[PDB]
């Protein structure tokens, strides 16, 4: 059996699964998998668990990635090595610009390389940029939920405090590179912050896997940092309602 | 008040908030004379400038120049006159094999391989089109019956070295970019061009909407050479197809 | 307090100001069974965390994650809730043929071939450990009767090409790293491992105290499948190193 | 052969070793009409050529269009012709208050702005001018009774951000361009344009002698956006040429 | 039986020695060569003083380096290729942190390369760290001297004026890089500046070479109190008293 | 008012506004000498300072030490005290094989592969000499019946790796630098040193007039170590230079 390093699961494990979801949070996992027909538990090792479902009679695999391109890379290269060939990010993220509002839904179009990983696969020339297929789906599952839909440019960032000019820290620095940062980033139309997208789309964009992204918004970084749980509870719910229907919408 | 370079008023464009936006001057006329009433605006340098009105709607047809540079200039003072979309046309050469000549291209990122890009902002910073044009000119590629492909395109500040040609005076390549065909092609890249790069992020960084669609006329990677009557007919799929996008985008 | 992440408040910890930071959740537990009174506080994502007592003095043990960006948020909100000294450990493959299975190292700086070191410091600041913490680890070391190696670790922000691993899905590393483990073999370079350059850049520029001390449980000159019981017996080791390192840092 | 963009063939310039390359199409007449027997060979995009003889040498007369993406075609198309030597001519926006507008420059080094310089040669490269063109260039403008700089010349892949203009759809300049206009400034540079990078990088990587000399349009120290200064100017690239030709 | 090309010494000049202390100035060598054995001139060319001694009975070399990473690669490189395996490097320095007092000594953990030198022995990301058993050999040699000692970073520059950010210069000018870079590096703990050891450290680190760098404080620009002249005799006397006592530690 | 290093005031330089900046501190006193009433100011590390009358002007000599480092001391110094003009003379190896033994090089720009120039420009400012100097330095060179070439010089912050230098204890170069001297020899680059970036760059980006003119004593397209016509040749032609610069 075909064994990779990481992730605990073989091809077979995988029913002859081409789809991966990619939730962050291995908590998110059985979440996403229950959406579909006859989830099934795989494995659970460090920050992944994998879990198989089957969508329209079709295999697909939910498997987390931690927060961060490091982690994030080998779980995609370890699924790309049993045969997923189409990733699909969900997650909830915190906009920039004064016109998204909490709950409304980004599909980003193309992210700010503010990471570490993606230059293992491609200088910093080449674009983070998704799969239109995937970009396409997201779009039309998103607006299907009655969400109100952003298309747009994402900053990725290797850490949450500095690199998204949070000063609230321990030592209230930030150094140069990010220093009015945020400002320069709001005033060229980007929409939001994460943490993995420019790894996964520049892997993916530059190996031959389609990937995507699509995120709920949770905070707004002109307003508050603390989100209200039930606004919270709802966003997530879509969130992951919006990722399994864009699934369908690729396995059609 | 007449921008410095295109000796057009806001005026003159009769509310136009879309301008069709192909490299050679001499392109200008046969992209307006595809609308009606095409009216000759003004001609500069590398810049000709037209208008003409597409169900009803003002558009302008403006023509670039080869490269980032030259670009830069017609597509700020298009905005300064109220121009908020932009459609890059043109023709290109392919690097993968499964590409094949009269096959169109609609670029959904681009390798900065360019200058100009940088004066807008941070290499970090993806250069990639408004998903509204992209998606228009998506539409109206596969709607002309041709092979349509989304992907990545290099988009190079020279066409020799930068494209890694070598059959050129020096017969040089500096390290920057030997090998880069192949590492390009690796990667997934469609195709080169010179433009792209600059265009798509001075307008993605600016508020501004932008794509590129190009029909392919030659491909190195493929012995076979094209006839003339493919060429022709390649040439004005790609301008009929730009139209139709705008349309798509008119409001 | 309170912490985005971590689940944990200040009172959880006790007083500590010095935490064990492994990057597999599941080690935390066996790490914090080494010392007195362990008690489980908080799990959710790669984060899990519970405090013991060593010398009766508070420890607290937190998980990182793989990567230098979950490494990064534990880090800053561990410092939020009063720890000032962070001692990482693990397991890591060396590039060296001098270096066998079982050895240990000690690191005295970090090739930073990350991206969240960036986010702190320039490129030209050392990813440098804390001079005590790494006195130390290798004090720890050498009385386990380990054979132990002071020296540099290139610590990557991938596990596939930044460590030019070619048996994968595609078989291409990219130019930038095409090469580099000869390299940093002829440079001296130790071992390869993913959150050293960002945990030693971040707090030799924050006033933070950090080093790290890993077994070696694979040597890239030889073979990728390491046998179970001297693993085994490694990352025991590795451990209580650790733990005495600890002690011998408490004042 | 015939070269892929400019449209000419190595007969066509019969025997020119030395071009003068303006960046606007409509004053490569203007330049030929200043030398013997000038004849319409090309035009095609920003490319119009012209043919001319100098003290009985055939010169070569070609556009560039704005920016280095158009202008290394150009020159490269040229050089696989025979063309050995490049002297450009243009107008300049000067950033010293002691440069006046209709004073001349002859550049000694170019602030390398723009992206073609790069395909080239690294970044450590000098962009610098042949060393005799740019006496020729002295010389010629000093026997016109132009008053002439010799220095650093900002150039940039832009007009507007990259020459630190404000006056544009955004209003906004990138950090990189932020300051820079002073910066530039105190360092003693004495004006911006758009192509010498390019040139200067491209030729003296290459075997190419090139340089080039302008004649000032506007004092970016008094505003924003800008017949004898452009008329001498292009006679002095033609007594530079001559010059150049034995 | 080759002579170096710079140094213009032999390898048998050196008797076997396998360890250099390298001090900046070359009036300064044989002040530390009377500190050991059998002091012996062997030459002197451009800012190349050197000189062989005794230490314990094992023959040990001091060379002048000049100012900077250029001419200090030359003679670590030149002394290298006749069989010497570690350098020593002292001097005396200014601090930039208000905790540090003149006369105390530092001992360098890690350099900011603000260098050019240091590029040409390995790429940026490459740690500017010395041999940890020289640093260890220093700071016990430090401590026994009753100086105060500190264990940390050095920001080491390849100008005294602009890279320092000094602005009592002729132009008064200090390019946007090295603008407001003092405070930085003070922000970040680094102890001082000087302008050899990044190139020294990357070169050695990068080489199969024992390198570190001990250096008294004779001044400190947080504070405007000036030292006398007895202290700061006394502590250029006791920072080469140091350096040949770690000497001592490491041929033991 | 005596500057940190160079241990002289500004009246021991009598006014001169111009500096010959030799390399070796042992080249000082040989270069005053070939002018008028040659004095001794001062000697402290790679810093030996001479002044001299030409033409009844005041002319400083002042040695530079090897690297940019030393060099930017020393310029900055002297111009504190008065220097505007600065006239580099040396010694460099050719990697052209139609550049000998024996000819003189002008440098017209410098490929900087130094880090000191940073600390006055960033890396896109070009290594340029002032043109009068050149011009001085040209004519000077001629005049003297010398082969002179004008070019291009790669300008390393180090002897060894930054040179593509093999014979070394390591024999190893880094990535940045293998196939380098071949690149330099294909874009026509005429030879290596170690100090004219940071010279030029310094100089040109802070108001000063400066230039460098060296005679070749290697050919790199022969071996890589060198093996005194030439030296006393390429400070006759510097002095010359200097007198070209008075007003
Ligand atoms: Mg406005
Ligand atoms: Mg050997
Ligand atoms: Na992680
Ligand atoms: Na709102
Ligand atoms: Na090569
Ligand atoms: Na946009
Ligand atoms: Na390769
Ligand atoms: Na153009
Ligand atoms: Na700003
Ligand atoms: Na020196
Ligand atoms: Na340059
Ligand atoms: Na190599
Ligand atoms: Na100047």
């Amino acid at each position: 059996t075909k064994t990779v390093f990481h992730l605990g699961v073989t091809e077979a494990d995988l029913n002859g699964a081409t789809l991966a979801i990619i939730p962050g949070d291995p908590a998110r996992v059985q979440k996403i998998a229950e959406l579909m027909d006859n989830p099934v538990f795989l494995a659970s090792h460090r920050e992944y668990t994998v879990y198989r479902a089957e969508l329209d009679g079709q295999s697909v695999v939910v498997c987390s990635t931690g927060i961060g391109g490091p982690s994030t890379s080998i779980a995609v290269e370890e699924l790309a090595q049993l045969g997923v060939r189409t990733f699909l990010r969900v997650g909830t993220t915190g906009a920039i610009q004064p016109h998204v509002n909490v709950g409304d839904m980004i599909v980003t179009t193309g992210s700010v390389r503010l990471d570490g990983a993606s230059l293992h696969f491609a200088p910093m020339e080449f674009p983070a940029v998704p799969d239109f297929d995937v970009a396409t789906a997201m779009k039309a599952a998103a607006q299907e939920s009655g969400a109100t839909v952003h298309m747009g440019v994402t900053a990725s960032s290797d850490t949450f405090y500095p690199g998204q000019e949070r000063y609230d820290t321990f030592t209230g620095r930030v150094v140069r590179r990010f220093q009015g940062s945020m400002k320069e980033w709001q005033d060229m139309g980007v929409l939001n912050f994460e943490m993995e997208s420019a790894t996964l789309l520049t892997m993916c964009a530059s190996s031959g896997l389609k990937a995507g992204c699509v995120a709920g918004v949770i905070i707004n970084r002109t307003q508050k940092e603390i989100p209200d749980h039930a606004t919270l509870k709802e966003t997530e719910a879509r969130s992951i309602k919006v990722v399994v229907e864009a699934a369908r919408k690729m396995l059609k």
